[PDB]
């Protein structure tokens, strides 16, 4: 059978908050079987817990937030993304502050993390998501759709006319049979808008942000001495972000996610628009995992 899997051993990193630019303490812990990944917030007293659920998404707005009252976890999306990519079902997730650390500004880092604590198969079925009708939200001429595909694959379209991103592909069709989420999503970097970062900065805010941790964009040019880690890195990072916001379904998904201009908000509405509608989506497990049409 594909078991559920864990962390071997806790590990640690520490990182600065994108919007905040404090440092923050981070520890990645096993979890028992049909935990999911759950946030602890360490520095409060008492702790608070946040299961990271679709029914726990406050704010969306850039990033994904996890909220439990008047308590916080923003941007999980890219911590998320390694946990969903690396079919980890069970983790606890401390932190010493209200958001987790943007480090590179991509999944990279997690992955690295994740994959040296070690990976742990635990004695129970590992329970997948399978899209069995086409589900579809939209917001203007945004647009997610989950769509049915004996696999898993993500699929995204941006639509930027600014002269910089003119000539880019700005499309990625990921079939996650012949893709490597490590090797080929998983560094992707957050990127910006030269004007928008500067509007957020004269509010005080993303001031965790640098070009050590995100791509920064003007209207014309890529900011960064290095240039670009994929040669179609804005797109890659759009489908982190999308697989990231994904696991918030709890279970890995056999199905596609098609993404056109979408971003944190409507990804969430559509994970709740999916959860409500039990036609649309089942739960399955794989006795055989050769049977399988995803592999871990
Ligand atoms: C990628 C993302 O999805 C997104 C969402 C909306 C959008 O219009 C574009 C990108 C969205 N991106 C962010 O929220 C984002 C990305 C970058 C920054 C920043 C910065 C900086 C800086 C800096 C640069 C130069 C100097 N000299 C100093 C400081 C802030 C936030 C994302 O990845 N969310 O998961
Ligand atoms: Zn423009
Ligand atoms: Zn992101
Ligand atoms: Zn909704």
């Amino acid at each position: 059978m594909i078991k559920q899997r864990t962390l071997k051993n806790i590990i640690r990193a520490t990182g600065v908050g994108l919007h905040s630019g404090e440092k923050v303490y981070l520890t990645l812990k096993p979890a028992p079987v049909d935990t999911g990944i759950v946030f602890s917030r360490t520095d409060l007293d008492p702790v608070v817990e946040i299961p990271a659920r679709a029914e726990n998404v406050g704010e969306t707005t850039m990033s994904t937030t996890l909220v439990k009252g008047d308590v916080k976890v923003d941007t999980v999306e890219h911590l998320l993304s390694a946990m969903a990519g690396l079919g980890i079902d069970n983790a606890y997730v401390e932190l010493s502050a209200s958001e987790v650390p943007i480090m590179d500004g991509s999944a990279g880092p997690f992955v690295f993390l994740i994959q040296s604590a070690g990976l742990q198969e635990q004695e129970a079925a590992k329970k997948f998501i399978r899209i069995k009708r086409e589900v579809s939200v939209e917001e203007g001429d945004k647009r997610a759709v989950f769509v049915p595909f004996d696999g898993f694959k993500v699929s995204f379209e941006i639509d930027f006319d600014h002269p910089v991103f003119r000539g880019r592909t700005q499309q990625a069709s990921v079939d996650f049979s012949s893709t490597s989420f490590v090797k080929e999503v998983s560094r992707a970097r957050t990127f910006g808008f030269m004007r928008d970062i500067e509007y957020l900065r004269s509010q005080n805010l993303a001031l965790g942000g640098s070009v050590e941790n995100a791509i920064v964009v003007d209207e014309n040019r890529v900011l960064n001495e290095d240039g670009l880690r994929y040669e179609d890195e804005f797109v890659k990072h759009k489908i982190l972000d999308a697989i990231g916001d994904l696991y918030l379904l709890g279970n890995s998904l056999i199905g596609e996610f098609r993404g056109f201009k979408s971003g944190h908000a409507l990804n969430n509405q559509l994970l709740r628009t999916l959860i409500a509608d039990k036609d649309a989506w089942e739960v399955v497990t794989f006795e055989d995992a050769r049977t399988a049409p995803i592999s871990y």
